[PDB]
């Protein structure tokens, strides 16, 4: 029944990018307090599946669209309350809600979309949040403010256990092609041109900018995971204007640059787009597949492109101003044609220490994989899809095998000391001795597994404190190391839990 | 599910007849809110059936016992929260709780102990309460002060009706001879007596006092529908005293007195009684009856009473001082012998107006049958069964047949004016104008119809504003009036809902 | 969810004539039911739903039973006259004799039927002029009269046509 609501308040004039406001999850339910609330504080634990209902006056001659984004882990929150770049609000789970449309409704597994279950008496990892951003912006300021209410409907009960099953289970050699939440952020058409060209890089390994801010996302860190990608693109067209707005597009592929002569284009296999609809068209190249990201000064318009072509319009009346949006979601690469795997199933680089200071050193790394920091030594961290598959999960868990290879930095007859890896169960203070080793510097290299995890059962990714094994490198002549490298290898069913983003 | 609770606080020398505390059964639901509170606001109307449950250690070694009373019309509440004198807390519906038994539970139909169904936001009529009282007191201090506490058990559904079922309908000729309810207040005998007599008195339809004010109850109304009754007396016995306090009692029927010889009272048919138990007593006269109700100057004694004769003990270990307290329930009259109903299908005297002051005169009865009161005349109320009832019960509902009598104050030849009934719809002021009747004062008598009763479908046996149907009495030449007789004669199925009690 | 009946099929409040000036007073109803007006007595109108319909739709028919009540003015023992029911068919100047009807004032109660339509079928809720039977209240010792009061039950039947309705 219903469960939760809240209020969005919307400006008389909402512009593109407008920040509207959050809404707490477990605070809508909680101030509502609730059916559904009261069983839950008997409950303790709720993995419920949620239908958000959003109640809003429909209306053809605004061309509003707004985005709901669901950020269970708090991730965009604080870049957005100002103004939301697209590029943040569609990094997580979305949904777009259009104004011709009126009144929307969406299913949220938390189970699938977020990963754990939610306890009555506190946030237990973040407090889940659902943002309410404008996509495109009404064509002409309405009459007055007004408002749009937001309602949880949920039965809730008592969750078996406190995690969700796995969002995805890492994988080299495995990218399907297929894609959810794979919005582009909205494409603008000018009135004032009788004809106009918008390209959509298909270069979708590459990681999307706002300023100097990178966005990871799951999206383009799937892609990553392959060298390059043909095939057909199949997706769908939003016209985002009033009815009163109108266009007709040819959209279609081109490979480094675009053709100038428009006999040449229409002999292209593209398709024609008039309205609201899905599209295939062939990514064109003469590899016939694009690359999945850009090597050094190389551009996107230089590989394999979508091409939005003007052909007719837009129009509108006069004395209309507003550029008319298209948003662009892409579903999947059908019929792919997909490169090697550009990871294959083996090591890759964790982290390089080089350049100690100290003879004495120890680096603490618990049951987390994570970003070191030293004030005694030089940290270089290695950049992989895992690592992005850990920045872009809410939680994850599993087995790494680790590889430790290190060189001298003095003479080899004149070494002396060791790479120990300390292991316990606890912490460095009350724990239990589990199996340390210690190698011989000499020895030049060594191996260990890692449990990334804990009690609970998996990691956020942030710091924690949570009951699990506990792991250490110490060094005793560090100065005669010249560097030591750490290799993992995760063993098979990796698991992350809640696909989410990671600005940085 | 659990839909609300509450705290009692007992004293640590819990002495017979402390007032312990009220429970508002509505707040106890609200103030926890409450699954079931929720599912309450959405119904709006609820009838349910509670399970109460009081949590309490039991205890061999106190004598302690308890009454709940429950008083969802606010009768008894005024009365006792100085001291509790058993004759009102046993006037209403309620239960006893023996220590010995330890956790107590019962059920409540609302439907038919209250009548009226509970309306979310607000109180309706009165405010439904549990009282709880000490019967028979602790025989010696306890050793602290503690809690026992209350809880309310329901699955709570919207009510399809406003009314219950009718617990009773009005008919003269029916008094089965069946009772709920029916519990004596608490027999004692001390232990410095060697044997001891204690009577109760057999005649029921007697209204039972506490100093100065009558305390009407449903039990005495009903058997005062009979001119008297004999047969077997089927109650059960109580025992409220330690494991460690023990009695004998011979239990026997006797007539105007008591015999002064031990052997004959052994040749009456009595039973003995050494423990809780049920017991059947044929009640004993030279009429085979005994009457419902005394004469002046007569005594409840001089009739046919229920005797009990400590044969041997109370006996307890030294140094005991307590007296042993014997709580008697009266369940029916088996193999009844009853006299003839005391009133029969016809017409009572509702109200009597005499002694006029002023010419112009006007009685407002509106959907009611309640007392009058007047400045300007004399009013006689009657005193019957039926008053009784609509006084014991909650709400009530039906229509009265009115005769309308008066005799001349003038001499005949000079009268002039009527007996008017004004009959509306509504009020005075607003109302529609139904069957008013004019009487020409020489017809010296009148008959009309009176709801009682309104659009909702009952009538409390308070004031109250109701939409309904309206009556009026108005006199023009009161003063030639000797005297206004209104006798009325229910039409069958008038119903009451609720039992309850009246102190006056 | 209904309640009661507001009113049951009994008799309602017509008309009330009180506070009369003249001992001859005569109160013309003819075929209708409607609000009367006097000059010389105090006319106090009933309102019920019976009322609300009649002046709710253009056209009714049916018969009333009137049950007449009152009260006297003056001493019992001094009281003469008579509370008569003209019953014609026609108008008072060319009709023809009825089931007219003499109340001796003493008796402070009388009954009479009346029949609310006409030849053509049905009274318009205005004054019209069309044959029908034709009654009349008479009184000629008015101002022994404290009231006349005239209750009236519908017989089964009674028809309304035309919903419509009664602006005042």
């Amino acid at each position: 029944g219903l469960a939760g609501r809240g209020v969005i308040y919307i400006p008389k004039d909402c512009q593109a990018n407008r920040y509207l406001g959050t809404l707490n999850i477990r605070d809508m339910i909680s101030d509502f307090k609730g059916v559904q609330y009261e069983k839950w504080i008997t409950a303790g634990l709720v993995m419920p599946t949620f239908k958000i209902v959003i109640r809003l006056p429909a209306n053809a001659f605004t061309g509003l669209t707004w985005v709901m984004s669901f950020d269970a882990y708090n991730r965009i929150t604080s870049r957005i309350t100002a103004s939301a770049d697209p590029v943040y609000t569609l990094s997580v789970p979305h949904w777009l809600i259009h104004h011709k449309l009126g009144t929307f409704s969406c299913e949220i597994d938390y189970g699938e979309l977020c990963g754990h279950a939610m306890w009555f008496k506190s946030t237990t990892f973040e407090s889940p949040r659902l943002h309410f951003t404008c996509l495109t912006g009404n064509n002409k300021e309405l009459a007055a403010d007004w408002q749009a209410v937001v309602e949880l409907y949920a039965e809730l009960e008592e969750a078996t256990s406190f995690l969700g099953k796995p969002t995805l289970v890492f994988d080299p050699g495995v990218f399907n092609g297929k894609f959810q939440f794979l919005t582009c952020p909205p494409i603008f058409f000018d009135l004032t041109a009788v004809t106009a060209l918008r390209s959509a890089g298909l270069t979708l390994g590459q990681v999307p900018m706002v300023g100097t801010t990178k966005v990871y996302n799951l999206n383009s860190t799937l892609v990553s995971c392959v060298l390059g990608m043909g095939g057909t693109v199949r997706g769908r067209v939003h016209i985002c204007a009033p009815i009163f707005y109108s266009i007709v597009l040819w959209v279609v592929s081109e490979w480094n640059g675009t053709t100038m002569d428009w006999n040449e284009l229409f002999k292209y296999p593209g398709v024609y787009v008039e309205e609201d609809g899905s599209f295939e068209v062939k990514i064109r190249s003469p590899y016939h597949r694009t690359p999945a990201r850009l090597l050094a000064g190389q551009s996107q318009r230089d590989m394999s492109s979508l091409n939005f072509y003007a052909i007719a319009g837009p129009i509108a009346p006069s004395g209309e101003t507003a550029q008319l949006p298209i948003v662009v979601q892409i579903d999947e690469i059908v019929r792919p044609d997909l490169s090697l795997p550009s990871f294959e199933d083996d090591y890759f680089v964790w982290v390089d220490f080089s350049e100690f200071t100290l003879d004495k050193e120890e680096i603490e790394i618990g049951s987390r994989f994570f970003d070191f920091t030293s004030n005694t030594c030089r940290v270089s961290m290695g950049e992989n899809p895992f690592a992005a598959m850990i920045a872009c999960h809410g939680l994850h868990s599993g087995v790494l095998d680790l590889k430790l290879q290190w060189s001298l930095n003095t003479e080899f007859g004149k070494s002396s000391g060791s790479v120990t890896i300390t292991k316990l169960v606890g912490d460095k203070a009350m724990g239990l001795d589990g199996p340390s080793h210690v190698f011989a510097i000499q020895k030049l290299e060594g191996t260990t597994e890692l449990l990334v995890g804990n009690f609970a059962g998996a990691n956020p990714n942030t710091r924690f404190s949570l009951y699990s094994r506990w792991m250490a490198i110490k060094l005793d002549q560090a100065k005669s190391i010249k560097v030591l490298r750490v290799l993992c290898k995760p063993r098979p069913g990796f698991s992350f839990y809640g696909r989410t983003s990671f600005p940085v």
